[PDB]
């Protein structure tokens, strides 16, 4: 029923734990969003995405407003009819994906082999029927100087102010959806708090924190994290952008993060990682070619309830798209049981007993 | 709870309709078996394939005794535990593909680069735990001679008397599972007479037309099938390998044939054709993508239910897996809508007006 109403019910340190209500369903926080690359959780039905306990997903725009293109799906009835997922959806802005996949650059956006701008983004975003919308900024390259990165990020805070004023003047997606802004300044202290003034003072329904898993690593990330995310206003959700392996999700929960995606257990579940309580396998090595084991042996997932190692590992080294499909189901699965972990641990101010029983379990 | 049992409930000039009782399943007949490569249906989990209609699935063996392995499989529990079938499978003989994929022949069976023998595939096809046993064959290529297709449908005979005789002596395989015999003799009336008769005096469960389909087209496809099927025991089912289009089908059910096994819905699928009632489309053409009615205006399958042309055309353009699955599911169920309406029509003694139907709308 609400538009965007975020509660938090439980708090161990840093860590918080609640819901954000939205019109098409409720997210269940700490949330891990499964990427959907162009409009699709690679290998997998909307329902099966749904099963593995997923309360929303990510929507990479980059790739759908090039192909079909956001006036076609928005003609098609919009994203969320076009790939049958009826709950919310996160989009990205479409920006990170230029500056890694296609570019000059400019105050007005940035133009590619198309011109993208604050506001073509969020026009996009509506098009495209969004729940939750991305201030459109740029992600700051690591290493950066103080300088550079000042200047970086002095020009994603006038794109926030813009994207905001592009969300606000369109009524149906004010009334309907929900805009987050994008944290900057690289790993200087001085200018994520910089950043941060900026953008509690434009004001969002969420905080990201921007230009992290970037190369700088865990310790580092760690660090920027540790400073960074008092800085954002602690009444609205708080989200780590393209983050990542358990380890990270949990080290970052622990820091105040509330939302997490990350195209790993889609990409390694088609690669032939699968992740478990012990740690991550690679289900092609030999020592799995005649384990009647589940993947996990706690691991409450349907591939888990009735496939087998040795089928799973046949099937991987075979090429064949079940092995994909059966991998993948596992994989958000078992990123999802983290995240329930997680929820019900810091609910049970037990939460730092956990991390410390998962990551001696998980690196043993 | 019977090994096999074969009932004609109904019949309309040489078409038959009825059932298979097996041990792991009743087989409603005519039946469409799905083909499972390398103990998979590709891009489907086995209870899709069910969801579809189908009651029984064909495994290729030829795959499977290499990797991995028909011993390592009956380890593993069999090939239904395996891969999570628990309903009949026809198991074909591996020697077909050896012939395709691979060899020197000789009297006591194929060498290749391993010796396939009819003892040898008999065993191969026990240790997966095959509910139906394909004697071991050679399918002679077309065109011949009629006398290699004599020399080479007799050496059939004879290895279908040892497959015979090895099936026999298997205590459990004899007790489980059912032995299918397969008639040679290329396009030759009087060499197609000679194979049935051997085939009855060794008798078998079912009886296979062998040797067809490859490359000789339907019209003689059909004047073989006009004078081979009516040899066979009227009273065992009668099963046309590697058929094949709808149309196929239709026409060969017209003429005697109980079962079928074809590649070519899962093969199309992934390649981008998908069945209709109006005949095949290729989903990837320019027509569909803004086309939001389902693949086919009448099928019931769980696609057409909840997804549009425009998407799949999206999905398969972009090589996506979902692609293949949606295009794949939807394919197998159109084909057991096709069985079922042939089924029905039998029974109510009007398929031949639904033949008739069939072809004029499907060639439209
Ligand atoms: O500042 C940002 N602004 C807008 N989008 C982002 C996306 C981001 N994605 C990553 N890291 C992705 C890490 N992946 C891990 C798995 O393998 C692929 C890379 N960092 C990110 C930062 C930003
Ligand atoms: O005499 C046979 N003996 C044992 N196995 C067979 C398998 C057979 N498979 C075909 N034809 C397959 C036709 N396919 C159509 C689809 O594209 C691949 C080929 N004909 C066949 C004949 C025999
Ligand atoms: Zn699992
Ligand atoms: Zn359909």
């Amino acid at each position: 029923r609400p538009r965007f109403s975020f509660s938090i019910a439980a708090r161990e340190g840093k860590a918080r734990t609640g819901t954000i209500e939205m019109k098409r369903g409720v997210i269940r926080t700490p949330a891990f969003m499964p990427v959907g690359t162009a409009a699709t959780v690679k290998a997998l039905k909307p329902e099966t995405v749904r099963a593995t306990g997923a309360d929303i997903i990510l929507g990479n725009t980059y790739h759908l407003m090039l192909r079909p293109g956001a006036e076609r799906i928005a003609k098609l009835g919009g994203l969320h009819s076009f790939m049958g997922w009826d709950r919310p959806i996160l989009t990205d802005s479409g920006g990170y994906q230029v500056m890694s996949l296609s570019t000059k650059q400019s105050e007005e956006g940035v133009t590619f082999k198309h011109m993208l701008s604050p506001e073509r983004s969020i026009e996009i975003q509506h098009l495209l029927g969004s729940d939750i919308v991305m201030a459109f900024d740029e992600c700051t390259p690591y290493p950066a100087t103080p300088s550079r990165a000042a200047s970086s990020m002095e020009r994603s805070m006038r794109w926030a102010k813009r994207s905001r004023d592009a969300f606000d003047s369109r009524k149906e997606q004010a009334e309907n959806a929900a805009l987050f802004g994008i944290q900057q300044g690289s790993v200087f202290e001085n200018l994520r708090q910089q950043s941060a003034d900026a953008l509690a003072e434009i004001g969002f329904d969420g905080y990201a924190v921007g230009g992290l898993a970037v190369g700088e690593g865990q310790d580092e990330m760690f660090r920027v994290l540790d400073f960074s995310v008092p800085m954002l206003p602690d009444d609205k959700p708080h989200y780590l952008m393209g983050v990542g392996k358990p380890d990270d999700i949990v080290g970052a929960v622990e820091r105040g993060i509330d939302m997490f995606d990350c195209v790993l257990p889609t990409r390694s579940g088609r690669n032939g990682q699968a992740f478990t309580w012990d740690g991550p396998i690679n289900i092609r090595n030999a020592r799995f070619s005649e384990d009647l084991k589940p993947l996990d042996s706690e691991c409450h997932c349907a591939v888990c309830q009735k496939w087998s190692r040795a089928y799973i590992h046949h099937l991987i080294r075979a090429g064949e798209i079940l092995g994909a499909m059966l991998m993948t189901e596992h994989n958000i699965a078992f990123y999802q049981q983290l995240m329930q972990k997680i929820r019900d641990s810091i609910s049970e101010g037990r939460f730092s007993q956990f991390a410390q029983d998962f990551r001696a379990r998980y690196f043993a």
